[PDB]
């Protein structure tokens, strides 16, 4: 893989709790779910904690309205920031104004950032990493979707401001807009239609969120490793390479060989269903968008030694059929879902999937905290003057009304409080079924 030179963002380790604030894009999105996946498969004894912090609708503006109660409250260790979507604004770019309005929208966007920027200066013990939104695509040809011209332009303006605040206050910078327009070039090439940024060009499906967990990964310097990489000479029956795992118990029984695989990691989880109202692509499309497996998700497998065909079986599931041509040039164990590990990391990958539903829950709670009720004087108020405020303008409010039900449920503390603990179930499973196991790898001549 190419990258560990790419890092310009700090890992995270043990205990850090990361907050990932954002917009729409986070709220309702998945790349922070995606990177926490990542560390909770690779680094199973590494616990750590990460938070979507995103409200949909979001400009810096009210990003930093809700710091206090929203962000900070959660006590970040290391604080992802991204904007710009909202902030650079959308129709008024094909009306007759159009560089006036883009100029006004930057103006308004970074003044707002500066509140922020001085927030963030004031924080004792928090790492500040501004990421760069992903981009409003205006190449791909989508069907009846009409581009707002030049609109990533304003966006990258704001993220240029972005990279030269984190130079000015020893903040990391990352950006998703410069890789993610690069994608969406190279595959536009091959269809006009497609897109890393979903059906409106705005908001990333699983594929985009996966994509978008890559870019942030690799910052983080972990292009290039692998999950384990093995290598077995069979007519020595010594293990010639095991990086990142134990290899053990080489036997040899007619043709057969068969050994003890110790692992420190397990591969990445990719699921292939895509998720969500209006979906198309899912987390597993990744691979065909970027060099994920080959740069995050190889755990190979190399056997140099007698030849013929082989059959590949772990813990006693076959797995599949291959040359010893194949074996001897290594194969990615990772991308075979039927291996016991792979099996594993799926129901890791699972958990995490519903966890993430049950933060969403609570970002529609922070939306009704900090989209409506802060305005009216009663941010965390979860009273009868909440309750009659709302009922007093669920008429003339579509989304304040699709989310009653779900406040008079959430401003409950006790309610709160036992959903915070459901996540926690699920995240004690997580760390607890993690840690790999010794597999019984068996190759059967055929």
């Amino acid at each position: 893989g190419a990258g560990a030179g790419a890092q310009t963002v700090k890992p995270f380790k043990e205990g850090d709790r990361a907050v990932f604030l954002g917009n729409s894009i986070t709220d309702g999105g998945r790349y922070h779910s995606f990177i926490w996946l990542y560390y909770m498969t690779r680094f199973p004894n590494m616990p750590i904690r990460v938070f979507n912090g995103g409200i949909g609708g979001d400009t810096a503006y009210d990003m930093n309205k809700r710091l206090d109660g929203d962000i900070f409250s959660k006590n970040p260790t290391v604080l992802m920031v991204t904007f710009g979507m909202n902030d650079s604004g959308y129709y008024e770019y094909n009306g007759d104004n159009a560089k006036e309005f883009g100029e006004q929208k930057y103006q308004e966007s970074i003044k707002n950032f500066q509140q922020m920027e001085k927030r963030f200066k004031e924080l004792p013990h928090t790492r500040i990493v501004m990421t760069g939104t992903s981009p409003y695509d205006e190449t791909a040809q989508i069907k009846d979707n009409t581009v707002f011209k030049k609109k990533n332009e304003t966006i990258k303006r704001i993220i240029e401001y972005q990279r030269e605040s984190a130079a000015r206050n020893g903040w990391e910078f990352t950006d998703w807009n410069a890789p993610m327009v690069a994608i969406n070039q190279e595959l536009q090439q091959k269809d006009p239609s497609f897109t890393l940024c979903g059906n409106d060009r705005i908001h990333p499906d699983n594929d985009g969120h996966m994509v978008m967990a890559y870019l942030f990964l690799k910052a983080q310097g972990f292009a290039g490793k692998d999950v384990a990489n093995m290598e077995i000479n069979a007519n020595k029956k010594q293990a010639v390479k095991a990086e990142g795992c134990t290899i053990s118990n080489i036997k040899k029984i007619g043709k057969d060989i068969s050994f003890d695989y110790l692992a420190e990691a397990l591969p990445y989880p990719l699921d292939t269903i895509a998720r969500g109202w209006g979906s198309k692509k899912s987390q597993a499309e990744v691979i065909k968008e970027v060099p994920f497996m080959e740069e995050m998700n190889t755990e190979l497998l190399k056997v140099t030694g007698l030849k013929g065909q082989y059959k590949l079986l772990i813990d006693d599931q076959e797995i599949g059929t291959w040359d010893a041509a194949d074996l001897a040039k290594g194969i990615n164990l990772a991308a075979e879902s039927k291996t016991p590990q792979y099996q594993q990391a799926l129901t890791i990958m699972h958990l995490n999937e519903y966890r993430w539903e049950l933060e969403r829950t609570f970002r529609e709670y922070a939306w009704c905290q900090f989209g409506f009720f802060q305005q009216k004087g009663l941010l965390f108020a979860n009273d009868r003057k909440a309750i009659e405020v709302m009922d007093e303008n669920v008429e003339k409010n579509m989304w304040l009304k699709g989310r009653r039900d779900l406040y008079s449920k959430m401003m409950f503390k006790e309610i709160r409080d036992a959903r915070e603990q459901e996540m926690d179930v699920l995240i004690s499973k997580i760390y607890e079924i993690n840690k790999p196991v010794v597999r019984k790898i068996v190759l059967r001549k055929i």
